[PDB]
C-alpha cells in the first residue's frame, strides 16, 4: 500500500526512487490543456495507500508547483490513507522573509498551499532555511545532503585534510563552520558589500565553496576568483541543488572552478551535456530511504549524518 | 481608502477599470525571477485600505495564478483592510466536478488557495459553473455578461426576433434557453456522438446563434457551425463570454463561415484581433469597475446582473 | 470493526445494507424529546471502529439533518476511528447556488456542518449537481444509478433499441445525453418557458424521461402529456430519488405514465400502496459494496458502470 | 447600518425589538418548500450591514435552528459586515455533557454550525450552563432575566422578605442560591431519589417561590409544587426565563397548586394563556434591543446585567 | 507502539502509569534555559507510534502548562501517529466561564491551545464542569473518582450506611446527591452567602465533604466546624484533587477532620510529610487502563464505576 | 476608539508608550490565584475598540505568556474589535528550528497560541530569525533597532570611523555585516571550535564592537570579548537590542573588559544597571508608540525601519 507518483515527464529522480524501493511508478496522466491549465488524472486507485509524490523536475516551476498541487488534491479527494508531498527541492524557499520590505512570504503562502491541497507530510532537502519547517502544521522531514558532500569531498579531493570550507555569502556561515568542524579544518566567508569582501585565510589551501543553491552563479563564480587572489590553490564549488538558470552554464564554462558539484535534486542531465565542470551526486537513495522508512514507522534521522 | 492593482504585463482592462473609478492603478511590481520564480513587490503602503487586484491577461495560468495569489498575500500581510480578487475569468472552473474519473477538482483547490491567500471577497463573470460560488466560504460576487450579450443581438442582428440560440453541447441548455426566453425566440442543441453531430431544435431558415460561456480551441463552435449550415440556418453567429482562442483557434474561426464571433473583455482581444476580422469585442471594464466601487461603498451590485 | 449505524424508526435501507455485510445494525436510541429536540445515545462503544451512519427515511427533513449530524457528533468524541456519512439522498442539494438571487447555498451550509460535525467521509447517491462534491473537503464518494437504470431499462422495456431519452428540464440534458448515447438511441428536451416546448424526435417511439429526482412531479407529469402530444408510443419516467411529496401521487395516478421507476434511496413502501404505476429498483447492494470496499480500501469505480 | 431579521412566522419578540429600535423588521421570506426544506431569500440588500437576526418561536426546534442557520449564511454571502444571531432561548442547552452516557454535547455542535454558517456574535438569555459561552471561539453576550425576577418578586409577592426560593432539582442549586442572596432571604432544594422527592431547607409556615431557567413538561416543578406543600409552605410560586411548556405540561400546571407561573418573553406565550390562567410573562424585549443597539453603538452590555 | 513520557522531574504517577501498563518512561530532556524558557528534546523516535504525554507534578502550573505543549508539538512534527495529552488535574478548570464578569475562559484557551499544539486526544479525572469536554473538537476521556471514592468510603468509614455526604459548596449539589444515591444514604448542602448556611440533617452522623478539589482549604475547614456545630458525629473530607497551595496544610492541621482524602492527580508525598491527616487514593490503575483501553480501541466506560 | 494595557507589575515601558500617545493605560487586575494560575480581569469595557496588549517584563517567561494570551482571550470574547500583541522581546524565538535533533519549534506553538487566542496583529522588535514573521498568517510588523544602534556608535565612540563590527557567532554574521556596509566599515565573526574561539577578520588595533540580537547568559559575548583582545583590539563594546542578562550575566560584564554594553529598553534594565555600571539603555519606547499609533492611523510603518 505504498504509491509512489511522478510530476510531469522528468520521471528521472522519480524513477530511481521507485527503483530502489522495488516499485513501479503508478499511472498518472500529467500534462497541460490547450489554455495551459494542468491536466491530471489518477490512473489508478489510491483508496487506502500511503501515496508519495515526487515534483516534475521540469523548469517552469509555477507549472510543476500547480501540478503538485492539483496531484496531492486528485489523491486526497480519492481516499488516500495519507499524501507526502516529495520536494527534493523547496519552491520559493529564498521568499521565506519579508526583507525590511513590503513583501510576500511566498514560502508560507506556498506551505499554505500544499496544506490546503491536502499534505499529510513533507519531504524535503536542505531547506533554504531551516525556519520553513516551521510555515506548516504538518510533520516536515527536512534531510541533509551534508553526509554524502562530506563523502564527496573526502574521496575526491586529496588535500582535504588541510581545505578551507568558504561561504559565498554571510547567510551560509553557519552551514560552513558546520562542515569545517566535522572535517576539522579552516572556514572562510565572503560578502558581497558592488565588492566582495572576504575574511579568514585560504592561502595555500584547497577552497572549497559550499552553498545550499547555485542559481545564475555570478556569486559562485565571484567568490572563485576573489580566493585564487587571495593565494587559494584551487576552488571548488559544491551546492545542493544546482538550479542553474540564466546565464549559469555559460558562467561556469568561462569561472575558475576545479569542479562544480550538485545533487540531482534537479535534473542536470542537459546542463553537464553543454557544461564538463559540473559532477552530481545521486540522493535517490536518500530520498527512498526516507520514503521507505516513513511508511514504516522507522526512524529517519539516521539519514542526516549516514549515507546508505 | 481604495486601492485598484494589476496582474504583470496586461494592464488594459485593469487600467478601463482604473480610469472608471478616478483612481491611478496601485505601484507594484510584477516580474520573474531568473529561475521562473514569480517575484511581487507592492512599491506603496495597503495598511487599512480597501485592496482590488485585477487578474493578469498574461496567457500563461499558473504563473497568472501565482502572480495572483503572491499580490494577494503581500497585500494581507502589509496590514490591507480587506482584500478582494476581480478574476474576470475564473482559472481551472472546467475542472469543477470529477466526472467519473479519478480527477481532481482544480476549481475547488483554487478556491481554497485564493482563501488561504488572503482574498476577503471574490469578483468574477460568468463562472463555468453557478456552484463554484460555493467553492468558498467568503462572499462571490458572480456577474453576467447576458444583459450585454442580449444588448448586443438586439442591435447587430436584423433578423433576431425570429432567430435561434444553439448551444454547442449538452452542457449549454440552460444558459442559451435563459437566452431565447429573454429574447422570446426558439433554442436548439448540438451533441457529440460518444464522433457524429447532433442538431435537436429548428434552426431552418433562420439565423442561428451559438451562445456558450467560452471558446478555447473553438473545434466544438466550429464543428457547430458547420452543422448548424447543413441544417439550413441563414447565417450563424458565435458569442462567448471568455475568448481563450488558444492554440489553432484563430486560423479555425477564419476558415469557419461565422458571420460574426463576440467575446467580452474578460481576457485580452487585441492580439488576436488582428489576425480574426470577425471578432467583435464587448467591453466589460464599466459592469466591474461598478461592482467594486459597488463593493466598496456597500451600494447594491444585483443591479448589475 | 466496520459498525453500520441506522437513522430514526426508517431500518429499512440500512438493514438490507447491514444484512449485505453480514452486519446488526448497532444500538441506537434515537428519538424526539418532549420539546422536539432530537435525542442520540449510542448504545454501544464506537471507540476505534470504522463507523457507517445511513440517513434516516423519515421526511421530516430537518429532523433527519439534525439526527444525522449529533449521530456523527456523538461518534466523534466517543473516539470512533473514521465516520463515514451515508447519505443516499442529499439533502439542500438543490439550493447549491445562488440563482441570480440574495439566496443561501443551503448545499455549502450542510456540506460545512456534516464537515464540523466530524464527518470524515462522504457516500451518496447521484447528487443533484455534481460540484456538489467540491462542497466538501473531505472526499466524496457519488456512486450512480445509471447502471441500474441501463439494466432496467434493458430488461423492462422491449422497445429499448429504439427509443428515445428525454430530458425534463434544461439541467437534466448531459445525464440523457449519456444514457442515450451507452443505449446508442436518439434524446430529447423539454423545457418551461408557464409553457413546454420539446426539442427532438419522440414520434413513433417510446419515451423515457429521466432526471435525479421526482418531487411534486408537476414536471414529469406535463412532460408525459407533451410527449405523446409529438406522437411518443408509450412514456416512461425514471428517477433515482422518489420524493414524491405534496401531491406526487394524485398526480402520478391521474398521468399517463406506462411505469414510474425510483431507487430506494428514500422509502417507497407507503407511495407504492397508493400508487400502483410506481416499481422500485432496489440499490441498498450498491450502497453495501461502497461501504464495504471503503473499508477494504478497495475500488468503489468498479460500482459506477457495473451493477454488483 | 443595521438590519434586524425574525425567523418564520413568530414575529412578535422580533417586532417588539424592532419598535424599541425605531425599525422596520427586513423583508424576508422565511417558508418551507413541499419537501419540507428551509426556503430563505433575502429581499433586500444587506451589503455593509450590521444583521441582527432573532430566532423564531414556531416550536419545531429543528425546523428553527436550521431556519436560522441558513438566514446567517445567506446574509454573510451577502456580504453582510456582520452577523449576529440573537437567539433568546439557546437550543440544544441542555445537552452540553456526556454524563456518564456515550452522548452527543448538541449544545457544541450547536456553537459549530453556528459559527461555520458565519455568525460573529451571539446574543442570548440565560444559557442552562454558563460554560455553554466557551463552546464558541466568537464572542457571546449572556444576559440575565435575575434582576427582572428579583423586580417581579418585591412587586408581586406580599411577603417575600421572609419567603424561600427553592430549587426543583440539585443542579438548579447555584441559581437559587444567588437569588436567595439577592432578597436576604433563605433557600432549600429539592432532589429525587434514584422514585421519592427529598426536600433539604426551611420552607413552614412561609411562601415557597420555585426557580429554574426553564420548565418543560412541568413534571418536576409540579411534583416539587406539591412536595412542598406537604412541606407546609404558605404558597408556592414557579419562575423560569423559559417556558416551553410541551406535552402536558399547561394541563399539569391546571391542576397543580402554583399562585403563579412566572415566564418571560424568550419562547411565545400568547396561546399558551389563553389555556393556562395563572400564567405571567415578563416582556424581555427591552432587555435584547438593548443588547443589540449596545452591541452596534459599543456600549456596555454589561449594565443590563 | 504505544509511548508513555513523563513531564518534568515529577516521574511519580507516570512511572506508576509506565509500571502499570509493562513500559518503560520514554527518554526526554525536559528542563528550563536560563531565561526560564522551557526546555524540551524527545530522546528518542516517536514516528508512527500512539504517544502519550502525562503532565508534570512541579506546581508551577504556566512552566508544566508550556512543557506539555511542547511536548506534543514536538512529537507531532516528529511524525507520531497520535498524540494523547493525560491530564490527571485539568489546569484553568475554574475559569470555565465569564461570571457575569469581564473575565477570560481561561479554559476554553488552554483547550485551543492543546488542541493547535496537536492533541488529538484528551484523558483527564473529574473535570471542575463537564461541560469542559466540549471546550474541545477531539474527544476526550473524562475519568471519575467516584468508583474509588466508593470503595474508599465503605471500606474506611463503619457508619457508611448511616452517613450524610455534604457537598461544600452550591456548584457540588449533583456530585453528592450522585453519591449519596449510589450509597443510599442523605445529603446536605454548605452555601457561603460571609457566613455559611447548611441546609440537610447532618445530627448523630457521620458527615463526609466530598468536592472535586481542594486548593487553600478554607471551604471544607469552614464546613467541617458548620457540621459539627450541626451535630455531625465526625467530619471528613474526600476530594478527587489535593492542591493544597497557600496555607491550606496549616488550615488541615488546625481543623477538626478525622481525615482529608484525595487521589494522586497531584503528587502528595510532600504534602503528608507535613500533614497527618491527608490519605491518598491510588489512581495511577484507572489512567494506565484507559490508556491501555485508548491504545486498544476497548471500552473506557467500565471505568467509569468500576475500579480494576 | 484606541486601548492600552500592560502585563503585570512591569508597566514601565507600557507608561512611556501610553505617555507618548496622550493615554492612560487601561485598568486590568493582572495576579496570580494560591495555586499559581494566572489570574486577568479586564477592568474597563474594550467593546468596538482598537486594543493593544504590551507584554511583559516580569522575568518568568511561561507566566508572561500565558498571562498575555488570557488577556488576548479576555478582550475578544468582550468584543474588542482588534487585539495586537506588542511583544519587543518575542519569546521562544531562539527555538524557531529542529536544529537537526527531535525538537521542538517552540516559536511556532507560540505564534499558534497567540493566533488562536485570538491576536489580529503582532508589534515586535528585531526577531531572532526574521522568517518568524511568516510562522503567523496574521501581520507582524518586525521594528529594527538598527538605526537607533547606528545613532549610538556614531554619538558615542570616537574612533567609530576605523571600527570593526564583530559578530559573537556564526549565526550572526548577516545582522553584523549589514551594520558594518551602513557604517562604511570592516566586520569580523568569532566562532567556537566544536571548545576553543576563532576569529576571522581584522580586528588589530581598531575598537571592535560586538553586535547580537540578544545576551543572555553572556557566555559567548565575554568570551568573544576575551579573543578580541587577544587579537589587539583597541577597546571592546558590546551592542544588544534584547538585554536578558540571566543567572551569572552580570557579574561575568562586570569582570569583562567590556567598555560599555549597550541594550535596549525590550527588556526592564533598571535593576540590572544598578549593579552594572558599564549598561546603557537605548529607550525604544517612541518606537514602539509610533507604530501603535500608526497601526492605528493606518499610516506607514516602514518608515521606523
Ligand atoms: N527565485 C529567486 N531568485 C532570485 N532571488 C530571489 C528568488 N526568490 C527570492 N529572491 C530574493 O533573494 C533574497 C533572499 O535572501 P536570502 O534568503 O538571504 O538569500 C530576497 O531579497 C529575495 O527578494
Ligand atoms: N483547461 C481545460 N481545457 C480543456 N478541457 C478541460 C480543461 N479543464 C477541464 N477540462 C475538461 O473538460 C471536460 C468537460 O467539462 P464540462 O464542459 O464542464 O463538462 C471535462 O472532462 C474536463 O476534464
Ligand atoms: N427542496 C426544494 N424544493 C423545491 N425547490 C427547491 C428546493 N430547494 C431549492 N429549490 C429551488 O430549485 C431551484 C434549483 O434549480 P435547479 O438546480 O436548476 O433545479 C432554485 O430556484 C431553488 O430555489
Ligand atoms: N430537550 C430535552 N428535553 C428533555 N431532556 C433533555 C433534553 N436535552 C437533554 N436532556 C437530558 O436532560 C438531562 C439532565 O440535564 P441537566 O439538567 O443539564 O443535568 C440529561 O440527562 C440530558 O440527556
Ligand atoms: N486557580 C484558581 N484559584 C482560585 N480561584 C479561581 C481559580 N481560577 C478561577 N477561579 C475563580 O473561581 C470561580 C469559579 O467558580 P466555580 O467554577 O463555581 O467554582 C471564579 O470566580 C473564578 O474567578
Ligand atoms: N531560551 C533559550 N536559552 C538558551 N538556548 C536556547 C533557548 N532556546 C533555544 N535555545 C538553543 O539555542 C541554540 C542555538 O540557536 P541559534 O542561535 O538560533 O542557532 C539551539 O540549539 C537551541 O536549542
Amino acid at each position: 500500500n505504498i504509491k509512489i507518483f511522478s510530476g510531469s515527464s522528468h520521471q528521472d529522480l522519480s524513477q530511481k526512487i521507485a527503483d530502489r524501493l522495488g516499485l513501479e511508478l503508478g499511472k498518472v496522466v500529467t500534462k497541460k490543456f490547450s489554455n495551459q491549465e494542468t491536466c491530471v488524472e489518477i490512473g489508478e486507485s489510491v483508496r487506502g495507500e500511503d501515496v508519495y509524490i515526487v515534483q516534475s523536475g521540469c523548469g517552469e516551476i509555477n507549472d510543476n508547483l500547480m501540478e503538485l498541487l492539483i496531484m496531492i488534491n486528485a489523491c486526497k479527494i480519492a481516499s488516500a490513507s495519507r499524501v507526502t508531498a516529495v520536494i527534493p527541492c523547496f519552491p520559493y524557499a529564498r521568499q521565506d522573509k519579508k526583507d525590511k520590505s513590503r513583501a510576500p512570504i511566498s514560502a508560507k503562502l506556498v506551505a499554505n498551499m500544499l496544506s490546503v491541497a491536502g499534505a499529510d507530510h513533507i519531504i524535503t532537502m536542505d531547506l533554504h532555511a531551516s525556519q520553513i519547517q516551521g510555515f506548516f502544521d504538518i510533520p516536515v522531514d527536512n534531510l541533509y545532503a551534508e553526509p554524502a558532500v562530506l563523502k564527496w569531498i573526502r574521496e575526491n579531493i586529496s588535500e582535504w585534510r588541510n581545505c578551507t570550507i568558504v561561504s559565498p555569502d554571510a547567510g551560509g556561515a553557519k552551514r560552513v563552520t558546520s562542515i569545517a568542524d566535522r572535517l576539522n579544518v579552516d572556514f572562510a566567508l565572503i560578502h558581497k558589500e558592488d565588492r566582495m569582501v572576504l575574511v579568514g585565510d585560504v592561502k595555500d589551501r584547497v577552497a572549497i565553496l559550499v552553498d545550499d543553491m547555485a542559481d545564475t552563479c555570478g556569486t559562485i563564480c565571484h567568490a572563485a576568483d576573489k580566493l585564487l587572489s587571495a593565494g587559494a590553490t584551487r576552488v571548488y564549488a559544491i551546492l545542493t541543488h544546482g538550479i542553474f538558470s540564466g546565464p549559469a552554464i555559460s558562467r561556469i564554462n568561462n569561472a575558475c572552478f576545479e569542479a562544480v558539484v550538485v545533487t540531482n535534486t534537479i535534473p542536470q542531465e542537459d546542463k553537464m551535456k553543454h557544461c564538463s565542470k559540473i559532477q552530481v551526486i545521486d540522493i535517490s537513495m536518500i530520498l527512498a530511504e526516507a520514503i521507505r522508512r516513513t511508511h514504516n514507522g522507522e526512524s529517519v534521522s539516521y539519514l542526516f549524518s549516514h549515507v546508505p
